[PDB]
């Protein structure tokens, strides 16, 4: 996340670090939400390579002992069957995680709030991005946990020709663009948590950003628009 603040730690209980094993260590690589005790949900390309990946829990600082952290491991990686790496613009960025072990809920581990199917955002509606992402184009990971408050910027804004064009589908969210902050690398399936009706809820989960860089003007943030997957994350979640 670039242009972040560091988030509190008992903000975002649901945002979870999806990491691989390199060598005798492991490394952040995206983020995604937690959605059931056993699932996690995030982006499709972060799953793309062939490696052992697992989930952490009540994560908050990546490179220091919190106290609160629960480790677990991958069991199955169901992706979008319309997913192609080759064409994100294609959509369909979203898979779903079964994990070896259910997590313990806390304060810091909670499943994530999602919108009803079909919902929509106004222009403008008022979101934050989380992650451990990179904090400048080209830049490092975070160590804590950052948020950047992202506004959303509705599909016939975001789809028109000094934005996203055709690029854009209407089954993503896009958000932010104002040049300053975005998301960036290694924010890749998190959550984008929106507020609607006093309560924050999972309507995106991150999905690409400019080839010419993380923070581009009038290039926002583009997320898996959440509530277009809802009947598609419970056909997965029931028969598994
Ligand atoms: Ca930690």
């Amino acid at each position: 996340v670039v242009g972040g603040t560091e988030a509190q730690r008992n903000s975002w209980p649901s945002q979870i670090s999806l990491q691989y094993r390199s060598g005798s260590s492991w490394a952040h690589t995206c983020g995604g939400t937690l959605i059931r005790q056993n699932w996690v949900m995030t982006a499709a390309h972060c799953v793309d390579r062939e490696l052992t990946f697992r989930v952490v829990v009540g994560e908050h600082n990546l490179n220091q002992n919190n106290g609160t952290e629960q480790y677990v491991g991958v069991q199955k990686i169901v992706v979008h069957p319309y997913w192609n790496t080759d064409d994100v613009a294609a959509g369909y960025d979203i898979a779903l995680l079964r994990l070896a072990q259910s997590v313990t809920l806390n304060s810091y581990v909670q499943l994530g709030v999602l919108p009803r199917a079909g919902t929509i955002l106004a222009n403008n509606s008022p979101c934050y991005i989380t992650g451990w992402g990179l904090t400048r184009t080209n830049g490092q990971l975070a160590q804590t946990l950052q948020q950047a408050y992202l506004p959303t910027v509705d599909y016939a804004i975001c789809s028109s020709s000094s934005y996203w064009g055709s690029t854009v589908k209407n089954s993503m969210v896009c958000a932010g663009g104002d040049g300053v902050r975005s998301g960036c690398q290694g924010d890749s399936g998190g959550p984008l948590h929106c507020l609607v009706n006093g309560q924050y809820a999972v309507h995106g989960v991150t999905s690409f950003v400019s080839r010419l860089g993380c923070n581009v003007t009038r290039k926002p943030t583009v997320f898996t628009r959440v509530s277009a997957y809802i009947s598609w994350i419970n056909n997965v979640i029931a028969s598994n």
